[PDB]
Parts: structure tokens; sequence; C-alpha cells
């Protein structure tokens, strides 16, 4: 069973379920809006070797992050284009790794699912590489896995993201 | 919990669920098959952003098309090679958007998921660019984010292009 | 409802769900990990289309695979360069299809949904290119989607690759 | 989770739940009503030995009976009395077996708790004295068992006299037992 | 499935369930307690007729009340014997109706079971004698219908009399009207 | 949501319910079935105050007992004539306490509601006169309350007397206390 909005609003009120900010504009009918963070992940590796601990470099941005499909090919010219037209603070082709703003707990009884904003999906762009579900037990903010598609995708320090949504499990998890 | 066969039968009898068109072999297990239409839109500016209004270009096919991964590198000669050896109407490479043939509506004690057909996803078709979740009270045709990542794929009009699941809310949703 | 891990060792323990081989090590909070055949299956045609028979090769592999990202543009020289230096068995650029070790059997009241593990994720590798949901009544074992949107990706035969989330049909289905 | 009046229509709709008659009038928010029928029962015996089959009679009434509390001690005097002042066809004191005029049949997804109803509880009458749950794959009318814990109250034929409260399983129940013809 | 502790406590903190008043210490694991009211009806009527508006006494204990089963014979002899002896305000025999103090509101999408208190059942006394479910939309007290079976049993004011047990609904419940105002 | 009899037996093979004794041929389609003990209490006091402890004789029945409903006035000569006739170890009137021979335990996410068996409502014989949902948590066996409302019964040492009926909890309860050893 999925949490309706009342629902959820109940289990954060009771603690049940923690997220930290939480702004209650952003429940909706059946599902919480997060937002994203300043902070960005790029790899920098050849390939990725999960046996290996894996080498990677921290950005933070001011307002805005370009995000190219991989294989645009950027160059140095290109960038400068990008910044100056758009008014980005940083511009990256292939996969960044993002995160909510939002710190959640679960309790032993609900598991969520992360999902991309529909406006972004249309866009051809994505927040996560996989269906998204998270443990009952979680706590921590969301990792975000951000790769565009079609045409590079302009995102905004601190705009709706994606979405929680929230499923009952039949019976407590021992975890 | 996810509605069977039986219980979207019911739902759809007394329009508790709206599908328009609706037909009854289009039910499976657990899931209701959606078709695919014949228009489809094309994003015609240099980036998305969505702070602003995107311009699109509308195209509707007779009877098939083709979606390429991007990169593909399309030139004139080899759009025609590809209409004449595999009489699509047109050739696209990166992302489109489509629409399925059906309408629906949801009620407030209801959420459903789109999700691509199977054999379609085994041949690295995508429809949906998130976890396609949708939120109770919600009316409309389900629009579709579709791209290929391996080969071109051949897509037909009114083909059986995904699935939607249904879910219990908890609690009714006020929207 | 989905369930924990105390109604996945129920149904398994009853064969109300079969998982086989099973390991009760795999069992998690809410989901059950699967692991990655040898065997995969790679097209070898021009397109894909759905209404014909596709033309197939099936490659099986030792210990590992290097699944590289759609148009990495793969030579001679760089596929030695690859297996002399990660010590994979067989190099692949775009989409290759695998299966879970793993062989399931669902009951008329349950539906699963595959998701591709989190760590993987997080390096732009996918196993599955849509949703994931299995219908009630399903056999078999899971066709895996697997794609790389970064850089290459090394996968290593009977590693845990995703997960398997079941959920409570709201009634039985007539399959 | 307890069927809604949405739920109870749905099932009724698609004969997963059968009710016959069935009158979309009695479908309460989350039950059913249903009504009694004219037929009726009282043992004969002086105990009750549920090795045998026990011994009892039959009543049809036309539209109405008096249903007394154990130990009213009726004479042919005060039976004609309360015949002649509340018009009613028979009166009974003790335990009487009636049933509703409502037939059903429940699915292997579904339990059904029946209920007396409320009005009459307000006046010591109960036409059930236990919790009332019956078995998914059940098909039948209901039992009903009837007492009268303070006064004498009238009953009347067709009349609402309680509720089926209906509730689905989490799993489908082994109905106890399967039938493959063809 | 049958709300918990935390799910009655969460309902009642955002008044999807109104309970008035509220106890924090009568929610148990998966119900919530309710107390006996000292007003009390006592019908005085030779048979019930449900056509009729019945006739009854009103009372009002100021700490407590001894309920005898049917047929017990009070004659003013034994009742003042028994307020003597035990200190009661009032002495009945047969059904009487009170009420709980709490009064409660629920919404389209719970149902709640009354059920009398275990610890009373214990000595043969109900305070329902029907299984007690009220519909989703239900807003009022709880109406009581006390009854002894074996021995007197003296009952006191403001005690813990029973719980309710909340079930959700399947699906929202039409409660079988709308008001639309502005 | 009502466990069927798959439910039952999963959560009873990996003792999230505990039923001692068990007998998976007492698994119902939704329910389960317990049995009577040979252990009775008859409780011994003029009027019963729940602030005392009450008086009581225990008794234990070789194979059966009849049950008479309040006010049969039994005296020795009819205490023989039924033992006589009917071969019962035990003949009493009124409220009986009795026990099942199962003993259960409850899982922080099920409650359990028992009922008496419709064969013995069908003959105005009640194990229970409250509605008996059974809190998650609880461990025991279950205390029976046996009143006959019509005739005399006949019970049996080991008969199947009611059922328990098992629901899942929206979420898991407080049971009302943690214990941390080490």
């Amino acid at each position: 069973m999925i949490l309706s909005d009342k629902d959820i609003i109940d289990y954060v009120t009771s603690k049940r379920i923690i997220i930290k900010p939480f702004n209650k504009d952003f429940v909706g009918p059946c599902s919480y809006d997060v937002t994203l963070g300043d902070e960005f992940i790029i790899y920098d590796d050849e390939v990725y070797d999960l046996s290996k601990e894996l080498n990677y470099k921290r950005i933070k941005i001011k307002n805005s992050i370009l995000v190219c499909p991989l294989n645009y090919n950027l160059t140095e010219e290109k960038i400068n284009y990008f910044k100056e037209k758009y008014n980005v603070d940083y511009v990256v082709e292939g996969g960044v790794l993002g995160t909510t703003n939002e710190y959640i707990e679960l309790p032993n009884d609900i598991s969520a699912q992360y999902q991309g904003r529909s406006s972004l999906g249309r866009v051809f762009l994505t927040s996560h590489q996989t269906a998204g579900w998270i443990d009952a037990g979680f706590k921590g903010k969301i990792t975000l896995e951000i790769v565009a598609f079609d045409k590079p995708v302009i995102l905004y320090k601190n705009q709706r993201i994606g979405q929680l949504i929230f499923s009952k499990l039949l019976s407590p998890a021992d975890v």
C-alpha cells in the first residue's frame, strides 16, 4: 500500500519517517518531492572496478550545472560558450553523481522508491540508474545518478529533482 | 497491494479507473497493456532549460518509426536507406516523445506505474526515463520518453508499448 | 504490501515462491539479492524488428566481462589493452543481455520487481531497461538488459547484480 | 481490509461475491444488510447432545413473531394475550433459529462476519451469539440464532435483521476441496 | 488491517479519528480503551415493538451500579440489602443501556469494532451482545447494552468498560451523504 | 487482512505465531480450531466485585460436562438424573470458565479473534460473550466463558470448541514493554 499525502504527514509528524529538511508544500497526493544539492561527484578512473576503491573528484556548484550526453565531446571553447550563453557554473558530459538535500530515515515497516521528476524525464534527464527502492531501516541522503540522453540539460541548485514514494511492508523487517 | 486482472476489470467496469479506449484482451495477471500513438514530439532547441518554454516540432506517422541511438549520426543517404529497407515513415536519433493511445483517469485511492514492454526492453528500447508512478487523481494520456540504447528499433503505430500497474493507496489522497 | 525478510523466508520455505538456487544470506530487509550468470547474448542484426526473429550470438565467460558504453569505438588494440589490464574475458560495447543464476516461480498472489544493485547504479551500470515488474505466475530466470552509461564497467560471474522486491496482489490473478 | 460500499458493488457486479436476492439500497458504507426469512426452527429436546440429530419443529410466520426471553413461562393464556394484543402469528421463548432470505457465495479471498443490527441490539435482541465470521468459500444462507435478553421483542418477516461485513484475506484460501471436471 | 498503537496515535494527532476526551494511556497495542458514563436508561414496556418510541427511565449514578441477571427478582428489601452491603447507588436487573464517556468520529477509510473488556467478560458481564462494528463516517458516543449472565456485577462510573478496535477499509466509503457549502 | 490457511501454516512454521499443541488438520481456510481443556472454574460469590479476588471452585472432568442455562435450579436429584441418563461427569448451571488446550503467542504484527464454533452456536452454547480480539504480543491459553442460553448442552473434553481468526496489523505494535538482556 502506498502512503497518501495524509499518511506522509502523519509519519513525518510522529518521526516514523524522518525527512530533514521538510516542507509540507512538497507533499503530493502520494509522494514527497526532494531537491537537488549543490555537491556532485565525478569519477576519474579509466574503468569502474567495484573490487577496488574508486578515485573521484568533488565539485560544488553555486547555482547551476549543464549535464551533456556522453560523447558530446566537449572542448574548451564549447564549455565557455555554454557558460556564457546559459550562465551555468559547471559543464559535464556523461554521468555525474548528485545528492538530495533531504536526509531521510525509514522505519522497519516502510520502503521508499526514488523516482526522477516527470518534467525532467520528458527532456531525457534521468537522476536514477535503477528502479530506486530503498530498504526499510535506511538512513541517509539519496545519491542521484544523473545522465542526459538527448541534449544538454540545465539543473539548478535546490530545484525539485524527483520524489519519494513510500510503501508499507507486509511485516516489519529485521533492520 | 497491486490490482489483479479481476480487480482491474472491476474498477474499469464501475468507472473507478477510466481507460479510453479499453480492450479486455489487454488485461494481464496484474497489469493493463497500453499502445503506441501515431503522434510524436521532437525538441528543437540547443539545450533544455526548464525555466523556459521549450520549442518543439510535432510529427505524425502513418505506420512506423525507426528510433536510432543518439550519435548514430544520420545522414540523408542513411535515412533513405533505412526507409527503403525497413519501410519506416520517419527515422529519428536520440530522444523522441510519444503518447499512449489510452487516456486514463485515476481515483483518489489508486496510483499507477507505467513500465515499458519487456520484449522492447530486451532490445534496449525504453519508453520511460523514470520509474513511472502516476499520481492518484491523474487524468490524461501517458507521455512516453523513447530512447534506443543499442541499435535502431522499429516501432509500429498501435503496437503494445508498455503496461500500467495499479496499486492501492493506504488512504485516499486529497487530489 | 512489500514482503519483508521474514515473509520472503516464509514463502520460500513453503514453496510459495520458488528461488533456485537459494541463499538465505541474500535475503535483505525487503528484497532478495540475485546473481549474474556466465551466459550472455549479443544481437547481430543491423536493426531490431520485433516482427521478425532476431539473430544473435551466445557468449559464455569464464570470470568477467567489460561492458563499455555504446560508441566507445572498440578497436582490436583497445580490446587487447583492456583484457591485459583488467583481466577480463570479453569486452563488449553497447547492450548485452545476461541472466540471473536464479530461477524463480511466482504464485498467483505475488508480483516481483527486479532492480539493479545500487552500487552498480552509482557507476552508471544498468541491468534493466524497464521498471522490471514480473507477472504473478511467472516461471523462469530473469533476463538482464545490461548497458553502461558513463565509463566501462567490469562485471564478475556470480556477483550480486540486483534484487527482487516482492509485492502482494490485492486478489489472486488468473495465471 | 474491510470492503467499502464501492468494493461490495464491484464484487457483486462481477459475481465474485454472490448475494441472492441483491438489493443495492442494502449496501452501507462497509457492510451489506440482510433480511429475516419467514421460517423458524424450535428444538424439542431436554438436552442438546451434538452426537445426535436434534429433534425440532419448523414454523412459518405469515408476518411477525414475538420472541420472549428464556423462562418467560408462556401459557396458552399468555400466548393468546400477546397474539391478540400485538397481532403476532407466533409467540416463543428462549432460543429460536431463523434464516436470512439472502443466499451468499464467498470467493477464496474473502471472509465475512455476520452481525445483528444495532437497533435490535439496543433492545437486547441478538440474532447471533458468536462472533459470526464465515469461511472463505462458503455458499449458503446465514443461520440466525435469535435470543431476547430483557423483554419480548417483535420481529417481522423480511425486516432487515443484521449485516455482513466483508474482509479481504491476506492470501487466497484453500477452501478445503478442489473439483476438476474436464 | 487493524491499526496499531502507532497508527491510532497518528490518526488522533491529525484529527482523522476524533476521540473526545482522549487519554494517551488508553492506547493499547491495537485498540483504544473507552470508559463508562454515569447515565443509564432502563426501558419500561411490556414488549419491545420497534415501530414505537419505547418508554424508558433515565438514571445517573453518583459512583456505582449493581447489574443483576434477568429474573433476579429484586424486591425493595433485596435492593436495600445490596445498597447497604456493597455501597452501590442503584440496583437493576436485566438489560440496561449505558454510554461511553468518549465521543468519536470515524473518517471514510476506517471502521471500528467495540468490544467489552475481557476482565468483565471473565465474570460474565457484557456491554454489547452484537459484534459491534461501526460504520465509517460515524460520529457519536457508543451505546452500551449491559447484561450480566451469571451473578450481579458492580460497575463504577468512569471505569474502563471496553475497547475500540480500528480497521482500515480497502477503499474510501461513501458515508451515505455529501455536504457542499460554498 | 485475515490470514489464510497458507499464511497460518507459514507463521507457525517460522515460529512467528506459536500454537502448542499444533495440529495441521485444525487449520481452516482462514482460522485455526482450538479445543476444550478438562479444567473448569465456577465462582462462589454472591456478587462480583472486580476490586476483589473472586472466590471459586476448580473442577476437572474425566470426559464430559452438562452446562445448563442460568436459573435451571439444579437439585442433587436432577444432577444425578442427568449424570445417570447422559453419562456426564459434572452438571453446572450458569456461567462456567474453561480454557483451551492450546497455548499461543502472537507477534507484534498480528491480532487474533476467538470465536465459539458455529455448530455450538446453533444450539445456543457460547464460549465467549465479547468479540474476542486478543492483543498483539499476547502469550497464553485462551480463557473460555461458557454459557448456554436455551437448554443444557453436553460438552466433551478435547472437543473442538471454537476458532482463532488472525489479522495483520497495519504497523507493528508496541506490545507495552521491551526487554533488553545483553
